[PDB]
């Protein structure tokens, strides 16, 4: 058994206008698979040090494993959340996100605003609080994973490291964000929270 | 399966440095509960890493840190305690001389960095196997030192107020003092030496 | 310039749950410290900031955050507390009910996260102003609520070990459990209110 | 008194064929800019909330502070660091590199080393320990500025922050690190060690 880096639902440049071929190239091809191979090979040390009751070496591991595993993680959930032809919200979901929200567009405008206001390199989520029976807009630093980090299930994720959206937007990080909604796949979405939910 | 250590001596081996009680209670209830907890979270660990299940593995983390790091921090520690410690080896004190000038320098040094850490955590005496030199380092909580830093522990001074509280109160600085008192050189010099090697 | 607030109660009111010694201490000296230092602190940092020297005032960053939170936390803190602390008002037991289902299910909620702290800290039951809800929260060391959160403190259980060691030792569960006893619902109430305006 | 934008000490593509023109108009005019112009107005909000004796206030300001000032700090100094013609180590540098490191080959591969394993968005810095009286490689997340986090005295840093050299390097973030020191202004760095003995 090995991770292994998921095919993208789409073509490469499925997503122009709003991410250009080249930065879904690399951000598929050299960020994902970076994260992924570096996983499966500190997986690895991790289940022989904690085969052997290293615990030292087991702990020494956990920053390499978050971050490699955490960026598997993410882009595979990321991939999904992204089509040409996103749809729309589920019933079940929009009765949800009009509760903990008010509206869509006050949802697009909160998970907009955090995500934005990351320092540095992160995401920005739409999660599902399984213990609350609540919507909520979390950030999470560089690669840290939402559930495995917060307990909050991601729905909808964007990345906002600068290396999603530099080559076509530059340091206009704003209208990166606005855009994706364009390409937002609500169907995905609306699946997840029903998983959420069980 | 991780075990709680017996200690070098008995609990009120090190009075009037630090009492029965807090021996008792450090030895037998903190530090059995990280190895109780610590054997708990290395099979959930086990577990999900055999599986594949990276959330698991990555929920796990700060747990087996905690514990683990609790675990290894306290091990060190009663280690580097005694009744009568002596004296650090020629070798040590050459190094002590050459890093921090004298012990009297070092113990300063250590000791005011020590009394700094804000909230729980350690203070150590640690060698550093790149530059083979003797460095002060601070860790939080349960933080271990060579885990997280590279640096090989040598003398340990624990701060969280659950180490001095019973006897200091609030008066963390006469705790840190006094322990040099009662540092265990036979065991640091020890210490350096493997970590030399 | 900052001050140490006068406790509401004698040291000895809070007994049995908290002893007089504890509150003592806990007052005359940890938290006397804290507003010894934000003092200190606060003036090297106008100083700091009024010269535009960024790196001084980046540098006191954990010193401020650390001592200014201690004194927030602490003046927050013993005002929730009370010999005979009555029970929520209508309007705040309404919220609990709404957002946790009962005052039992938010007393189990609350006391769990904070007894899981790792290391020093807090637990509180806060008003989120955003989505006009309860919700609850830890904060690491001296951190404090509203300024590192957003979220209004309405009710704040301090465990760090110096609240409850020299009484309950290890068994920080027993002091979590026990400080509902002395829960000052009548400020709890009053914050609440406020927390809406 | 205010913060200001410093001026490059050369013209934007001065640094080609190292860094390109984009990368250092885009870092300097739109990334520098912005953490100076954000500084500005935070340092006025903390010094109004310090007059006040607003401490939550107070405290609620660090992180941007920190962000933006650390920001302002590392790029300032960034500058002065490069250079087409960036000459050698002094005399004095030199001997505590040999002394700290063995070799001036093993500093740059260590900070090298360093500075390619950060994770996500930071800055690899030569820094100067005044109370140890030793050179040490350290690491910064994000814009954390070294001098006032660490207590290290800054001499020369590399700024790996994907705006730093994505344009030109895409995710090959090791070419630009190798590469940068073809550039690094021994001249400053020098002057930088000096002022840090005093
Ligand atoms: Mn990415
Ligand atoms: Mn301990
Ligand atoms: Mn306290
Ligand atoms: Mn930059």
């Amino acid at each position: 058994m090995k991770h292994s880096l998921p095919d993208l639902p789409y073509d490469y440049a499925d997503l122009e206008p709003v991410i250009s071929h080249e930065i879904m190239q690399l951000h598929h091809q050299k960020h994902h698979a970076t994260y992924v191979n570096n996983l499966n090979q500190i997986e690895e040390k991790l289940h022989e040090a904690v085969s052997k009751g290293n615990v030292k070496e087991a702990i020494a591991l956990q920053p390499a494993l978050k971050f490699n595993g955490g960026g598997h993680i993410n882009h595979s959930i990321f991939w999904t959340n992204l089509a040409k032809d996103g749809g729309e919200p589920s019933a079940e979901l929009l009765t949800a996100i009009k509760s903990d929200f008010g509206s869509l567009d006050n949802l697009q405008k909160q998970l907009s605003a955090s995500t934005v206001a990351v320092q540095g390199s992160g995401w920005g989520w739409l999660g599902y609080c399984p213990k609350g029976k609540i919507l909520k807009v979390a950030t999470c630093a560089n690669q840290d994973p939402l559930e495995a980090t917060t307990g909050l299930v991601p729905l909808f994720g964007i990345d906002v490291w600068e290396h999603a959206y530099y080559l076509q937007y530059k340091n206009v990080r704003p209208d990166y964000v606005n855009a994706i909604w364009k390409i937002a796949n609500w169907k995905n979405v609306s699946e997840r929270f029903a998983k959420a939910q069980q």
